[PDB]
């Protein structure tokens, strides 16, 4: 039972801070380029979203912010430390096949989430499509 | 009508709020745009184009056919942009909005306080349920 877990992660580009949330088992991310009340912010956001139960990051700085454990206390999220970058590399490379389509970085970032999403194998399902059908699973 | 939204401008404090609607479930997706239109409301269609099926633009005024940026995004996602829109529902997000204006230094907190509960609430199923379930029954079909 693994609905509404997520982790949550930095990767950095162009000197600029990339938040990336990995729905950890479709493969579904949210991303956005922007603190701590910016990540209470991309949490808020992405919780009126999905399920989001429980976010797993793997350092100490979410747990210092103290917007960020407003945002868990007021949408029922856990913030837990530990394990439920291969993603963040495999999000880097995309962003690199698009930077020169886009004029600022936010788009290129977005254009990587929506192909690494959207994108299949050949067959099967793409991570958008699997965490709608481990949702629709659920209910 | 699996990937059909409309996209709506409402105003708070000031502001303006992109509203996208998800026509079949009610669900939304909101943003506070600093500006007003054009490459903000192009980055806003690209993001929820990269996390749901969106197919069909539906808006009822001339703006958006009047962006480039716009248009650019349209045709990279694979967006037909449509006219017309055959409901009152910023009516009912700005209600929200209220109820929770005082728990958020910052009117866009507040804005997505409401995305949460609007979605969220019922009973029998959210928005937020519907929109999966249509999507879900619909891959499967
Ligand atoms: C083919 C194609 C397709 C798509 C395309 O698209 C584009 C574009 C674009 C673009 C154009 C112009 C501008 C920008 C970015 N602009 C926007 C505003 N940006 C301010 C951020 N500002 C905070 O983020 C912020 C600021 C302050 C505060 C907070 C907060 C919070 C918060 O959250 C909470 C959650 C829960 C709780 C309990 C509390 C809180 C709180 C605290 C409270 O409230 O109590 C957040 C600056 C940068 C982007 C292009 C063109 C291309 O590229 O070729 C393009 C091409």
């Amino acid at each position: 039972s693994s609905p509404g877990i997520w982790q949550l992660d930095c990767t950095h580009l162009e000197g600029k801070v990339i938040l990336v949330a990995v729905h950890v088992a479709s493969g579904y991310i949210e991303a956005e380029v922007i603190t701590g009340q910016e990540t209470a912010y991309f949490l808020l956001k992405l919780a009126g979203r999905w399920p989001v139960k429980t976010v797993h990051t793997d350092n100490g700085s979410n747990f210092t912010s103290t917007t960020v454990k407003a945002a868990c206390e007021w949408a029922g999220i856990k913030q837990e430390f530990g394990i439920p970058e291969s993603m963040n590399k495999e999000l880097k490379k995309i962003i690199g096949q698009v930077r020169d389509q886009a004029e600022h970085l936010k788009t290129a970032v977005q254009m990587a989430v929506f192909i690494h999403n959207k994108k299949r194998g050949i067959g099967g399902y793409s991570a958008g499509e699997r965490i709608v059908d481990i949702i629709a699973t659920d209910i």
